[PDB]
């Protein structure tokens, strides 16, 4: 019932701070910070813990992973990734947390690893066709979608879908707009790709993917252009948290209602941040 904004970069500092949003009161409050500063951090929720995966602390690309227990307001280090990953996409499916792509400081990655909390171990699974950081990762109907990113030479529109039962990725319809630093979330059978950077424009446009038709459609744009934006869904609204408009790191937050095809600003974060991970618990 709360949205957590985890880490990021405010333009001067790599952040360890963590803010929690109560939608019923429209307020953010600061909770226990991460132990390690992390921008470009991926976050996901499994069995009552929020996992913060990878990122960059301003001098080290991280393979470390910490887990937050809200009842104790405490982050604990868990098993590290096998590969250091900033700009990593992270999502949960069927009891595993997947860490998709990223950047290890020297190369954009196509590798993907999965964390099993029953084992406290990460294991490599099948790699992506195209290496990518700043990739959005969404889960819909038993498939993981890796959306956009940056391969080190090109801002990507390609979209790959992972079937865990066959351990295989396949390319589906690409985004209409290339998007690195894109936020993604799933609501009522559509995947929304929110904002990002296409290599020359910080985007306020938003597109939605229907898997049945293998088609992306443009929907209402954000009121503010946002790359490095954190995105998550709660109670029928998609929240776009923070980001960077090309000139300033943002503390504003907007919510998309599919019943209205409209975005509306809600309460802003205490600290501006891009490269922020957003989780719902």
């Amino acid at each position: 019932g709360l949205i957590y904004a985890v880490g990021g970069y405010d333009g001067n500092t790599h952040l360890n701070s963590v803010e929690a949003y109560d939608p019923e009161r429209n307020e953010w409050s600061l909770v226990a910070p991460l132990s390690t500063r992390r921008s470009g951090v991926g976050v996901a929720v499994l069995n009552g813990l929020i996992y913060a995966v990878g990122g960059y602390d301003g001098n080290t690309h991280l393979n470390s992973v910490e887990a937050y227990d809200p009842e104790r307001n405490e982050w604990s280090l868990v098993a590290p990734l096998s590969t250091r990953r900033s700009g990593v996409g992270v999502a949960v499916l069927n009891g595993l947390i997947y860490a998709v792509g990223g950047y290890d400081g020297n190369t954009h990655l196509n590798s993907v690893e999965a964390y099993d909390p029953e084992r406290n171990e990460w294991s490599l699974v099948a790699p992506l066709s195209t290496r990518r950081s700043g990739v959005g990762v969404a889960v819909l109907n038993g498939l993981i979608y890796a959306v956009g990113g940056y391969d080190g030479n090109t801002h990507l529109n390609s979209v790959e879908a992972y079937d865990p039962e066959r351990n295989e990725w396949s390319l589906v319809a690409p985004l209409s707009t290339r998007r690195s630093g894109v936020g993604v979330a799933v609501l009522n059978g559509l995947i929304y790709a929110v904002g990002g950077y296409d290599g020359n424009t910080h985007l306020n446009s938003v597109e939605a993917y229907d898997p049945e038709r293998n088609e992306w459609s443009l929907v209402a744009p954000l009121s503010t252009r946002r790359s490095g934006v954190g995105v998550a869904v709660l109670n029928g609204l998609i929240y776009a948290v923070g980001g960077y408009d090309g000139n300033t790191h943002l503390n504003s937050v907007e919510a998309y209602d599919p019943e209205r095809n409209e975005w509306s600003l809600v309460a802003p974060l205490s600290t501006r941040r891009s490269g922020v991970g957003v989780a719902v618990l």
